[PDB]
C-alpha cells in the first residue's frame, strides 16, 4: 500500500501527487479542509463525502498550457483556507509540476520569496519535482511583474 506524504510548504498548505491525495485519513490528521486538483482529468477525490471544498484548476503538463491565468484563483482560494484556519492540499501527478509551480507562485507573492528561493525552499522539502521549462518561464515573468508592481 502506498505511504501517502502530504508534504507541508507552510502549515496550512500541503503539496502532494495523486497518490498522496487518496488518503483521507491523513487528510483529516492535518486538518485539511480546501483541495486544488490541478488535472483536467483526475476526479476529485472523496468528493462524494462532502468533506472538503474543491477547487479545479483544469491544466496539462504540456509545454504550451498557461498556469498564470489561474494563480489569482489559486491565491484567493489558499486565502480563504488561511483564514478559518483550515489547511488546502494542492495536487496533481507522479512530478508535482503542476501544483508546485502554484505552490512557488504563491511563496513569492505571499511570502515575498524569490523565486529561487522560494523553488529552493519547496525543493528542501519535496525532492522529487519533475522540471518543466514552460512553466518556469512563466514563474520568472511573474517574479518580474512582483517586482515592478503590476
Ligand atoms: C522554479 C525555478 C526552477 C529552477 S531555477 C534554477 C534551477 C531550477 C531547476 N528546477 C527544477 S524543477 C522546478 C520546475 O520546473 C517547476 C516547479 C516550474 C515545475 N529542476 C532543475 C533545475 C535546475 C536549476
Amino acid at each position: 500500500s502506498h505511504m501517502a506524504e502530504l508534504t507541508p510548504i507552510l502549515p496550512f498548505l500541503f503539496l502532494g501527487n495523486e497518490q498522496d491525495a487518496q488518503d483521507l485519513d491523513t487528510m483529516q490528521r492535518l486538518n485539511i479542509g480546501y483541495v486544488i486538483n490541478v488535472t483536467t482529468h483526475l476526479p476529485l477525490y472523496h468528493y462524494e463525502k462532502g468533506l472538503f471544498n474543491y477547487k479545479r484548476l483544469p491544466a496539462t503538463d504540456s509545454n504550451k498550457q498557461n498556469l498564470r491565468q489561474y494563480f489569482e484563483e489559486a491565491f484567493e482560494f489558499i486565502e480563504e483556507a488561511h483564514q478559518c484556519g483550515k489547511g488546502l492540499l494542492i495536487h496533481c501527478q507522479a512530478g508535482v509540476s503542476r501544483s508546485a509551480t502554484i505552490v512557488i507562485a504563491y511563496l513569492m507573492k505571499h511570502t515575498r520569496m524569490t523565486m529561487t528561493d522560494a523553488y529552493k525552499f519547496v525543493k528542501g522539502k519535496r525532492p522529487i519535482i519533475s522540471p518543466n521549462l514552460n512553466f518556469m518561464g512563466q514563474l520568472l515573468e511573474f517574479e518580474e511583474d512582483l517586482n515592478n508592481g503590476v
